[PDB]
């Protein structure tokens, strides 16, 4: 409900930072 | 709870915005 939500929406923040650290590689 | 997806909506824009310059770049 929150605690799983919480977990998640780091998740998908740290899944965004993964992708900026591949972007930033290609470049 | 709204801020929960509104939040998590914003998290999939920036998502969509670095798939689409990785995207261009490849290009």
């Amino acid at each position: 409900r929150a605690l799983d939500f919480v977990q998640q929406f780091a998740r998908m923040k740290e899944q965004l930072d993964t992708a900026k650290d591949q972007l930033a590689e290609a470049q």
